[PDB]
C-alpha cells in the first residue's frame, strides 16, 4: 500500500527539491536527509523521500511544479543490484517509455571498489532518466565507501548546491523536545522497532520491521588459541514460522554497550532515564520521530542510536556551537571542510583514530550538547548481518552463527568493541532479535553438481551449511557429486574453525576433500590459493567438464580478488587462453550463477 503522488504533497507543503534514497544500511538516507536539509536555507525547500512507498511514474507530473528538481542517492548491492527498497522503482525505471522531458535531476551514488559492479546502480539512474528525455542538472557523484564515503559527498555536496543555485537563478533543528513527566510506562518504546510491545507480543511472520526474539540455545568458543575470540552461537526458531535455506543471511539487532551509554549521561550531565519525545515538527510529514517514541534518552543511546563509529560532517558542525573553547569550536566547524587541515584533522583525529561520540566529548571538554539534540543528530544502530552456518534440512527450527568478535586498540587510545559482536558474545544459553534474508548463494538443484567451496576464516560459516546438506543428500541415498572444502587459518592449534565436525565430514564421505592452508605454520605464508594452484588440473576438469559451481565467501578486499586471479590463471592455462580471454570466461560463470560470491569488509 503506497502513498499518495509526492507530487501533489509537494504542492501542498510548498517543496520543489525532494530526494529519494536507495539505502539498505542507513548511509544513503543519512545523505538524503543532509541534502534536503540543504536546500531549506539556500533559497528552496524539499524533503527526503523512500522510494518503495511512491509511484516514480509520478516523476512525469513534476515540472508542473516550477524550479523542481529531483536527487537520487542510490546505493549498490550485491552484484549491481538495488538496495530492497529501491527494487520497484530500478524495475519500473528499466523497461518504462513514460517521457520526462522537463524533469530535472542530480545523481550520488554509493558504492565500495572492493566489489566488481562499483556504483552500478547510482551510473544506472543517472544515464537512464537522460534517456527518458529528463535534464542532468549536475554530475554524477561515484561516492567510494573503500576510501571515505563521507569525504566524496562533502565534495560533491559542495559544488552540486551552487550548480543549482546557477541553473535556477533563486541567488540566495528538525525535531521538537516534549518531556513526558505523567505517562504510562506501557506506551512507551523499550527498543522493539516496530509497534509498541511488539518483543512482547509476537506475532508471525517476522521481519526488519517485526524481528523475531530467538533465545541463545548454545554459544561456544570455536577458537581453540586465545590470541583472538570466534565464536558458535545456535539461535532457536522454533515457532517462529520462519524459513531459510543453506547461504541465506541473517540480521540481528544489537544493544550498544551500556557502560558507554552511562557514560554519555555522566560527562554530558544529562539524566538518561526520561521519557521523552522528538516530534518532527514540520506538522505536514509522515517521518514523525527519528527513532521509536516515547522513550527514554538510555533507552534511546542503547537500542536505537550508533554511539560507536566515527561521527560524520554534519554533527560534527552542528555541535560546534556547544563547544565554549573558541579554539575546540573552530575544529569542530573545521572539520566539514572539503581541503585543507579541517579535512586533514578529520580524517586523522577522528575516522583513522576511531574517535566515538563520547570521545570527541573526553577529548574536547568545551562540549556539552543537550542530549535531545545528540539523539537528533545521531544515526540509527543496524542491524548486523551473519551467513547462516547450518543447514534447513537438518536444522530447520535453529540457525547458526560464526562469528569472529572484533575488539582492537585504536589511536584513540581507547579499546573499542565490536557492537554486535560483544553482544553475542555475552549471549548466555537472553534473547536476540533477528531476522532472515534471502540471497542468491545456494547449492545446486541437481545434486549430481560438482561443488568448489572456499572459504578461508569465517568464511567456512556458510559452507558449513552446504557441507551438513551435502551429507544430509548421501543419507537419502542421492547421488552426490564431488563437494571440496578450500578452508584456511593461521595456525592448526590457535583458530582452526570447527576442526572436528569437518574430519567427521571428510571420513563421512561428505566432504570430498578437506583442503586447510595453515598460513602461520611456516615461514612462508600458505594462503587457499596456493591449494588451488596445487590442484588446478583437476579444478579444471570439475569446472570444465563437470559444471562445477564456485563459492568464495569471506574478505572482500583481498582474499577474494586473489582467489579470483588462480582462476583466470587455471582457466587461461587449462585451455590455452590469453589472460583476457580467461577473465570473460571466469566472469561467464559469474553469469550462468557458476561463480558465486558471500563477500564483506
Ligand atoms: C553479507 C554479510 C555476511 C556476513 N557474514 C559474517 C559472518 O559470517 N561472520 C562474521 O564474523 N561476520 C560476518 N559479517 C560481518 C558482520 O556483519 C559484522 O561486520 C561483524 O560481525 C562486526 O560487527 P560489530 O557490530 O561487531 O562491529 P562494529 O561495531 O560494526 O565495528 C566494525 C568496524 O570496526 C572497524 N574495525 C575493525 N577492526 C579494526 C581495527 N583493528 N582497526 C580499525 N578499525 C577496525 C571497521 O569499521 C569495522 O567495520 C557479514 C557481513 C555481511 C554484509
Ligand atoms: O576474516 P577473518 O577475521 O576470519 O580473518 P582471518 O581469520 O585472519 O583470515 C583467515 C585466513 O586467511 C589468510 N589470508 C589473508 N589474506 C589472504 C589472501 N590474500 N588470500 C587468502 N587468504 C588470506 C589469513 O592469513 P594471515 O592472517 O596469516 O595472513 C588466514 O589464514
Ligand atoms: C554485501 C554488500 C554488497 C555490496 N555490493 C556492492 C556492489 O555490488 N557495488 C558497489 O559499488 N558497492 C557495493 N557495496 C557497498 C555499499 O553500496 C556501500 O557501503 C554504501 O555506502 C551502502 O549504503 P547504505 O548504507 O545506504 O546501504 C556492497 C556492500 C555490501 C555490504
Amino acid at each position: 500500500v503506497k502513498e499518495s503522488s509526492f507530487v501533489e504533497k509537494m504542492k501542498k507543503t510548498g517543496r520543489n527539491i525532494i530526494v529519494f534514497y536507495g539505502s539498505q544500511t542507513g548511509t544513503a538516507e543519512e545523505f538524503a536527509n543532509r541534502l534536503s536539509k540543504d536546500a531549506h536555507r539556500y533559497g528552496m525547500r524539499g524533503m527526503s523521500a523512500d522510494p518503495e512507498e511512491y509511484d516514480l511514474a509520478d516523476l512525469s507530473s513534476l515540472p508542473e511544479i516550477d524550479k523542481s528538481l529531483v536527487v537520487f542517492c542510490m546505493a549498490t548491492y550485491g552484484e549491481g543490484d538495488p538496495t530492497d527498497n529501491a527494487q520497484d522503482f530500478y524495475d519500473w525505471l528499466q523497461e518504462t517509455d513514460v517521457d520526462l522531458t522537463g524533469v530535472k535531476f542530480a545523481v550520488f551514488g554509493l558504492g565500495n571498489k572492493t566489489y566488481e559492479h562499483f556504483n552500478a546502480m547510482g551510473k544506472y539512474v543517472d544515464q537512464r532518466l537522460e534517456q527518458l528525455g529528463a535534464q542532468r542538472i549536475f554530475e554524477l557523484g561515484l561516492g567510494d565507501d573503500d576510501g571515505n564515503l563521507e569525504e566524496d559527498f562533502i565534495t560533491w555536496r559542495e559544488q552540486f548546491w551552487p550548480a543549482v543555485c546557477e541553473f535556477f537563478g533563486v541567488e540566495a533543528r528538525q525535531y521538537e523536545l516534549v518531556v513526558h513527566e505523567d505517562m504510562d510506562v506501557a506506551k512507551v518504546y523499550t527498543g522493539e522497532m516496530g509497534r509498541l510491545k511488539s518483543y512482547e507480543n509476537q506475532k508471525p511472520p517476522f521481519d526488519a520491521k517485526n524481528p523475531f526474539l530467538a533465545a541463545v540455545t548454545a554459544n561456544r568458543k570455536l577458537n581453540q588459541g586465545t590470541e583472538r575470540h570466534l565464536m558458535h552461537l545456535e539461535l532457536d526458531i522454533s515457532d517462529s514460522k520462519i524459513r531459510y535455506e543453506s547461504g541465506d543471511h541473517v540480521a540481528v539487532y544489537p544493544a550498544n554497550d551500556s557502560a558507554l551509554v552511562n557514560q554519555i549521561g555522566e560527562i554530558l550531565g544529562a539524566d538518561l532515564d526520561v521519557i521523552m519525545s522528538l516530534n518532527n515538527l514540520d506538522e505536514e510529514s509522515n517521518k514523525k520521530h527519528p527513532f521509536p517514541c516515547p522513550t527514554t534518552y538510555r533507552t534511546a543511546l542503547t537500542y536505537y542510536l550508533d554511539i560507536t563509529n566515527p561521527p560524520r560532517t554534519n554533527v560534527l558542525y552542528e555541535l560546534a556551537q556547544y563547544a565554549s573553547e573558541p579554539s575546540e569550536q573552530e575544529h569542530l566547524h573545521k572539520m566539514a571542510s572539503s581541503s585543507g587541515e579541517g579535512k586533514e584533522l578529520y580524517l586523522s583525529w577522528v575516522v583513522e583514530a576511531r574517535r566515538h561520540i563520547l570521545a570527541i566529548l573526553q577529548d574536547y571538554p568545551s562540549l556539552r550538547p543537550p542530549i535531545d539534540h545528540l539523539c537528533e543528530l545521531l544515526p540509527r544502530l543496524q542491524a548486523r548481518y551473519y551467513s547462516i552456518a547450518s543447514s534447513s534440512k537438518v536444522h530447520p527450527n535453529s540457525v547458526h552463527i560464526c562469528a569472529v568478535a572484533v575488539e582492537y586498540e585504536a589511536k584513540s587510545g581507547r579499546v573499542n568493541k565490536g557492537v554486535a559482536t560483544s553482544w553475542l558474545r555475552a549471549k548466555e544459553p537472553a534473547l536476540v532479535p533477528m531476522f532472515v534474508r534471502k540471497s542468491q548463494f545456494r547449492l545446486p538443484f541437481k545434486s549430481t553438481t560438482p561443488v568448489i567451496m572456499v572459504g578461508p576464516g569465517t568464511g567456512i560459516a556458510p559452507f558449513m551449511g552446504f557441507i551438513q546438506e551435502r551429507a544430509w543428500l548421501r543419507e537419502q541415498g542421492k547421488e552426490v557429486g564431488e563437494t571440496l572444502l578450500y578452508y584456511g587459518c593461521r595456525r592448526s592449534d590457535e583458530d582452526y574453525l570447527y576442526r572436528e565436525e569437518l574430519a567427521r565430514f571428510h571420513k563421512d564421505g561428505a566432504l570430498t576433500q578437506l583442503n586447510v592452508a595453515f598460513s602461520r605454520e611456516q615461514a612462508h605464508k600458505v594462503y587457499v590459493q596456493h591449494l588451488l594452484k596445487r590442484d588446478r588440473e583437476h579444478l579444471w576438469k570439475l569446472i570444465h567438464e563437470g559444471g562445477a559451481h564456485i563459492y568464495v565467501c569471506g574478505d572482500a578486499r583481498n582474499m577474494a580478488k586473489d582467489v579470483q586471479n588462480t582462476f583466470y590463471d587455471i582457466v587461461a592455462e587449462f585451455g590455452p587462453m590469453e589472460h583476457t580471454q580467461a577473465v570473460d570466461y571466469v566472469k561467464k560463470l559469474m553469469t550462468k550463477g557458476r561463480y558465486s560470491l558471500d563477500v564483506w569488509s
